[PDB]
């Protein structure tokens, strides 16, 4: 006989602990550079595989670097980070399309879908 | 008023897309070379910030590096990467007190309770 054993909530705290070490700037290998249009620049530091588990548009990407953002928000970015690395996401209303936005031009679709069923109301 | 969502199911998804990675040696940055006396010396690539949030003694360690381990079972070994990556963990009942052992050898908790709590019987 063969035992097997899952832990149900791994995931969940796995990604407590990355989010941890982004916050501590720990083990990245990655800054994203967000430059966009009068708003100021912003810098983020993540893990490359965190943000490309999130997002097909950051594996394509990947699959230390400095990596230049264009046509996106930093606050819209800094969200979608947030969400990469937290499994959620907060914005105040007045601007869920910005972020709806950012999202599908990062193909997560999660949370497009989320602000979009939002938006059809 | 400020909308928030959350992903149910977001962190494992991520992983199973993290576990792809791995697989396709895609961003690894650390390869473990598990020799481990008359046994043959076996190499597994990795993601540090992956191993890192699932056991406290990778995350001491690192917070491409070839690091070399003794004392534990490569195939022991390759079982603790698998869970880090999928949450779940196999072994033949014959043996999941060396799996135990490795599961203590790395502080991997949920893994140590789980063949003590089976063992206890
Ligand atoms: C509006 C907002 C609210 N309420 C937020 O929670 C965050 C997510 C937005 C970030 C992006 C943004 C916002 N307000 N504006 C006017 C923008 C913006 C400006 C220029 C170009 N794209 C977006 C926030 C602060
Ligand atoms: C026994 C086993 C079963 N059934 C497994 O599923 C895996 C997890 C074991 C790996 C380690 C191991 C096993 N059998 N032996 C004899 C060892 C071993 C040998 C020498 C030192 N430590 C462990 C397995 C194959």
């Amino acid at each position: 006989r063969t035992f097997s054993y899952t832990l149900e909530d791994h995931t969940k705290q796995a990604f407590g602990i990355m989010n941890e070490l982004r916050l501590s700037q720990q083990l990245c290998d990655v800054t994203l550079q967000v430059k966009y249009q009068d708003a100021p620049a912003a810098q983020f530091m993540a893990h490359k595989v965190v943000l490309a588990s999130s997002s097909p548009v950051f594996k394509a990407m990947f699959t230390m670097e400095v990596v230049s953002i264009e046509g996106i928000h930093p606050k819209v970015m800094e969200r979608l980070i947030e969400f990469a690395y937290t499994a959620s996401i907060s914005m105040g209303e007045k601007c869920v399309l910005h972020v709806m936005n950012g999202a599908v031009m990062y193909q997560i679709d999660s949370v497009v879908r989320a602000c979009s069923d939002f938006l059809v109301q």
